[PDB]
């Protein structure tokens, strides 16, 4: 197995994947990596597993109708691991914790978002639609681009937002467009 978590690029008390040479931090993995089950198999593992299962899984679909489906396990874990994702890049860092607004001629959002949060929501089994965990998810990026306005700091939310949308396209195999 890796000698780093597969999240956060670091050592430390490392969870490896036993179907896979990934390894993790026991809060870096979505869910947190569970107590017992030997053999354990990480969130790509269990994702592959799905598509293999049904090949059909990855022909084309429309947004729309993917925002409409309920939180049934498999999209539960598909949104869990599209969270994931989105963490694996350094700069979620930035919408990772609970943000506060004090910048001279702006005035912030009406409805604040984070990473952790989107988490927690996914953990209580908050959402019922996997439209609320996309909404939320772009709603971290559309409060930053509009608080930051002309600062060069906008940058961060188009960056992490391409990350979350290129994955979302993927795991949810929409179909491809010009
Ligand atoms: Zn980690
Ligand atoms: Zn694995
Ligand atoms: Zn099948």
């Amino acid at each position: 197995n890796s000698n780093i978590c597969e999240v956060c690029n670091k050592w430390g008390r490392l969870f490896c994947c036993d179907t896979c040479p990934r390894s993790f931090h026991e809060h870096c993995h979505i869910p947190s990596v569970e107590a017992n089950k030997n053999p354990w198999s990480c969130i790509f593992c269990r994702i592959k597993t799905i598509q293999e299962r049904c090949p059909e899984s990855q022909s084309g679909h429309q947004e729309s109708e993917v925002l409409m489906r309920q939180m049934l396990p498999e999209e539960q874990l598909k949104c869990e691991f599209l969270l994931l994702k989105v963490y694996c890049d350094s700069k979620s860092c930035f919408f990772a914790s609970e943000p506060y607004y004090n910048r001279e001629g702006s005035q912030g959002p009406q409805k604040p978002m984070w990473l952790n949060k989107v988490k927690t929501s996914l953990n209580e089994q908050m959402y019922t639609r996997v439209e609320g965990f996309v909404q939320d998810m772009r709603l971290i990026f559309h409060n930053h681009k509009e608080f930051y306005r002309e600062d060069k700091f906008t940058r961060l939310g188009i960056q992490v937002q391409d990350i979350f949308e290129k994955n979302f396209r993927n795991i949810f195999a929409i179909q491809e467009t010009s």
